[PDB]
């Protein structure tokens, strides 16, 4: 069976996978989940993925709950030896390292801030403290990308595809003129094909916050 | 080369990879980073690792800023065709996914409680907000043991060295009495001969809480075995 991404455009780690099927030209079954209603606690989905959390992806048997191993399989599945996912150890070790950045530092970050807005309101959000958790983040990626063109070395990987997402969400709060080496990676990505998957999610996300969080940004 | 190892066994994160090394028995090189006295800032290792965190290895040339990579890589360099990493591609990316479970959520939740009881004192700390966000945790993982008998399957994986450790700090404070499963596999694992480099820095972790929160844990919460 073709697999079946369960998914709300608006989360990063979903346009991530969207960017790598259509990398990749993977067929797979879109199930759109509205997180914004909630409707990753209904029952069934809740049974499917007591995280209830998207994207979530079922391949036969196999069900993944996060985009992190969701790149890892799909790439391992439908890009045997290609570069995204590379084989030699060392270099997959990197590309594995910096996917783990972006799930335990940028994206954790980046949640904590957009969860704080619809939460309590922009207006009561405190923006100086969370500006300054997401540039030290940027500030991270900077020196990342000192000696390689893209985060895990000379070309393009899933850390790439992983990030692009969640900065560029990031980005519609905070911009990037302080960090050439990050607007650079940040311009290049939007030149790939691939990146169009990235554009209707965040415009979405981009109106749904300014709406719940009663603001406008930047 | 010799692997590096930067640590503070206070750490889960730390404590998961001292597991693994204690249970394949990698000659490992220790180096002390002093979480709470702020020596990850020095110029040195902020140099080495810009997101200032332990578990931080060097295995040669390599540098692993995330304990979830050094179990892969170790698992891989020592524990060839093991079954803590397994080999068939579904079993291993059902170990992956449990890793990503350790860090994103379980581990999540668990520094959001720790983090605010060291900047704020427990006695401001929010507890009900966090004991609701980590009974969630013990919840699916209890649901995740009802299929399985290990986190990740039917034998002990990386998984299970990467949670238990998060586990026993989370369940220094919040008891595991409605949670049968949770409490038959922790006691499992307290069985294990490589569970004991998780003890020594968990009772740290608890002397250093207690001290600067200003609080003491509820001694009947943990499960001891």
């Amino acid at each position: 069976p073709k697999p079946i991404l369960y998914y709300d455009e608006r989360s990063p780690p979903v346009r991530s996978c969207l960017m790598l099927i259509k990398l990749l030209d993977i067929d797979v079954e879109l199930r759109f989940v509205n997180l914004f209603k909630g409707e990753q606690f209904q029952k069934d989905f809740l049974a499917l993925n007591p995280q209830h959390s998207v994207p979530t992806l079922v391949h036969g048997d196999l069900v993944l709950t996060d985009s992190h191993a969701i790149l890892i399989h799909l790439a391992e599945k439908f890009d045997e030896g290609g570069s995204l996912w590379p084989q030699e150890h060392a270099e997959r070790m990197k590309v594995l390292n910096l996917l783990l950045f972006e799930c335990s530092f940028l994206f954790r970050r980046a949640s904590d801030f957009m969860s704080a807005i619809v939460r309590q309101g922009f207006a009561n959000v405190d923006v100086a403290h969370h500006e300054r958790k997401l540039t030290e983040a940027y500030i991270i990626m900077e020196r990342y990308l000192e000696n390689s063109d893209f985060m895990a070395g000379p070309q393009l990987t899933l850390a790439d595809l992983s990030i692009v997402t969640t900065l560029s969400t990031v980005n519609l709060m905070f911009p990037l003129s302080q960090f050439p080496r990050l607007r650079r990676w940040f311009t290049a990505m939007q030149q790939l094909d691939a990146y169009e998957a990235n554009c209707s999610g965040l415009e979405k996300l981009r109106q749904t916050m300014e709406s719940v969080g009663s603001f406008q940004f930047p």
